[PDB]
């Protein structure tokens, strides 16, 4: 009972990082086909540019260089033998940028590094043992007792998991200090474009690297600790009927998507359901009244999601800057639309972090079909 | 009052294992035999010490001879092999965690719709919507059960996911947590090699298991029996232990790589471990509590007994299960608890926990992690 702590998890801190090297949609499609030696594919370079003019895209940040893809010839291939050479890449590159995020957090949070008790590491980019968590616990200097969740082969739900896993750790542990880390490298599902796989041409469109980080902790130090945002609520669902939406195979050649039904509308159909288990016991109905952050999978989910919910424009907002700036970074990507709807807010002059309204939801989405839900509260902006 | 007031307790414990069952006895024949290796005399005789020294009579095996003549690149040392093995193992484990599953909710007796968590752990194969998915669709839970997904966790998992369902049993008013450890060697199993004595251990230990357990804190007082309370939870990192044990995903499958002395740095370290858990509890004698420890092999037991002072009587339950079922990495804990917990009854005593109070679960796995438990038993009549 005194070993548990009172109040609700908040984020304290939010970091992000991602690989310097910038590519920008305009120029993705001659880009792609040209370094997977693909322009004798015209009529799929077509179909691609198309999927790259609807992605709602401007930029992605990917480690992959035409200079890695020229040592690494397999990795070009549709499906060639290719994941240890992508293992290569992704087990350094995955600790490494999410160092990059997690640096950042902690210089906003401003404790001791001997202060974080607990890490979860989340990503969707390889496996090793020992893994991820291990490999940033050595970066950063952590407590060799710091005690490590590492979260693999997640997904785009991810961040939103490690959030769910954060707050019962913040709540349950008087003085926890939780440091969560998502990080993603595309290596591990780069290849060639093949007209049997649309779905794979749809992700090499969408898909950038990212890594968020964030200390959660209850019961802030007044003076010494600033909020951000309060975890109130976390939910998860499978949706009915979405058997295969999506799936994710971690296979000789790499990671391969793959893609059945209609997964905007599956998503939209399913989403005023969660909206309403989340909301009802507090008494909230109007889903314009509520800040959103939705995992930007893509432009069509977040379009079916707005026109099917009834949202203003303005809702979705933060989301499709991040889905603009940065692409779809997995399980990372929540935490980068957070960040920007903190930073917008205060930038805007506007009275709370979320947009100046009180309550807000978090929606993360990926395999299963797997909706998972999380009811967050703002803190006032000065 | 949406958070639950007491302890995370056990309330029910299942296991189950492929039916296939090899004997230790015969295993280096075996062995070397289906991997086509009879003409490495000098590995097979390292092999068949390492055998019997291993403390193991027998070990359940998801893979068979016909799966193995089937499956010619799994009985090579390293050829491209990956997408076979995933084949077997993606299916296979969550049907076995299933078993262990069913056996769990038939000792609690409450409805599926009482679940509201599930934690899956395993080392035996990655995949999207992963294990818990497919754990979810074969029982039948809620579409709203909350999932946790441990994905290439190693033979630490089973404390990991006691540690997780602690957090969020305490933390969530009526939760029941299913937890759930499944693993199958069909991701590591290869031929042997002269260039990996460390792999040739592998091969003597590692065996298929899964284990299961609900969690839940406030039992209900006429509905649920608790077995064993989780009190505390921690983890380690050992000093200079930097690549003692390490797995690789390759194309090749699941490899293993031993670089130090893994026995030496568990029981160096151990102690440390027990006085951080037991010295705020007031407990100094080692040979009071119950303990449940990650059967990693005989050398880490025989190390520990010998380095801590403990009576043969303290390990012999996780000796039971080295005996009967190997190494089944993340599974093998949950098994040692149900062992502890079904000859204390046989033997009359008066706990779950061989007539103690208290006790320690250990798990050791990959940086070198020392992942330490404090359990308190229940009164049995
Ligand atoms: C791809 C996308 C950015 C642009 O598509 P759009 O706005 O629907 O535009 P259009 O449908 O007019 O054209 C896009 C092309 O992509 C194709 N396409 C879209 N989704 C596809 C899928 N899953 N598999 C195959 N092709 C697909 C269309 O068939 C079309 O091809 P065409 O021009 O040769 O007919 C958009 O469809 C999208 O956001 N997709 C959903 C997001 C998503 O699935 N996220 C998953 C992340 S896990
Ligand atoms: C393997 C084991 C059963 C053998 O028992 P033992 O008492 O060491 O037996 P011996 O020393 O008489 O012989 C064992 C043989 O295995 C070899 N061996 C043991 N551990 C080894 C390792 N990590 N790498 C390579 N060879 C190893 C020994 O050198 C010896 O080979 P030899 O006959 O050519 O000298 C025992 O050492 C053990 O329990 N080790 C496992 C502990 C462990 O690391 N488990 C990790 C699982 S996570
Ligand atoms: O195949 C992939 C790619 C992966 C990914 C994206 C961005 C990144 O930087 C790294 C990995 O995200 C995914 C997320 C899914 O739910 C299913 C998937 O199949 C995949
Ligand atoms: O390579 C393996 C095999 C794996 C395993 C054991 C039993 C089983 O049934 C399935 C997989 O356990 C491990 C546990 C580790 O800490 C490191 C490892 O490298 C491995």
């Amino acid at each position: 009972m005194a070993q548990r702590a009172e109040g609700l998890a908040t984020v304290l801190a939010i970091g992000t990082a991602v690989p310097a090297n910038c590519v920008y949609q305009a120029t993705y499609p001659d880009y792609y086909f040209r370094v997977t030696k693909s322009e004798h594919l015209a009529d799929l370079k077509e179909k691609f540019q198309r999927m790259c003019d609807k992605s709602m895209i401007r930029k992605r940040h990917m480690h992959l260089t035409e200079e890695i893809l020229i040592k690494n010839p397999k990795i070009c291939a549709h499906m060639e033998t290719s994941l240890d050479a992508r293992h290569a890449i992704a087990l350094v590159e995955v600790p490494k940028l999410g160092q990059g995020a997690a640096e950042k957090a902690i210089k906003e949070w401003g404790q001791p590094l001997s202060k974080i008790t607990h890490l979860v590491f989340c990503t969707t980019s390889g496996v090793d043992m020992p893994g991820a968590d291990y490999q940033l616990t050595k970066l950063l200097g952590l407590s060799p007792t710091v005690k490590r969740l590492m979260m693999y082969q997640q997904g785009c739900f991810g961040g939103a998991t490690v959030l769910r896993l954060a707050k019962d750790i913040a709540e349950n542990n008087r003085g926890a200090r939780v440091l969560v880390v998502c990080s993603e490298i595309t290596a591990m599902a780069f290849r060639g474009p093949c007209k049997s796989h649309l779905d794979s041409l749809v992700g090499h469109a969408l898909f950038g690297d990212g890594a968020a980080a964030a200390i959660i902790g209850a019961d802030p130090d007044q003076l010494d600790e600033q909020p951000v945002f309060q975890l109130v609520s976390a939910s998860q669902t499978i949706l009915p009927e979405s058997e295969g939406a999506i799936d994710g195979h971690l296979t000789e050649a790499g990671l391969t998507i793959h893609l059945l039904k209609d997964v905007p509308g599956l998503i939209s159909e399913n989403i005023e359901q969660a909206l309403e288990d989340a909301f009802e016991p507090l008494g909230i109905h109007n889903w314009n009244s509520i800040f959103w952050i939705a995992h930007p999978g893509g432009p069509a989910i977040l379009d079916r999601v707005e026109d099917r919910v009834g949202l203003d424009k303005k809702r979705m907002r933060a989301s499709r800057e991040v889905l603009s700036e940065y692409g779809n970074m997995s399980s990372a990507s929540v935490l980068f639309v957070l960040d920007v709807m903190r930073k917008s807010s205060a930038k805007d002059g506007l009275a709370t972090t979320g947009e100046g309204k009180d309550w807000g939801v978090l929606f993360g989405f990926g395999p299963g079909l797997t909706v998972e839900t999380l009811v967050l509260h703002s803190v006032p902006v000065p």
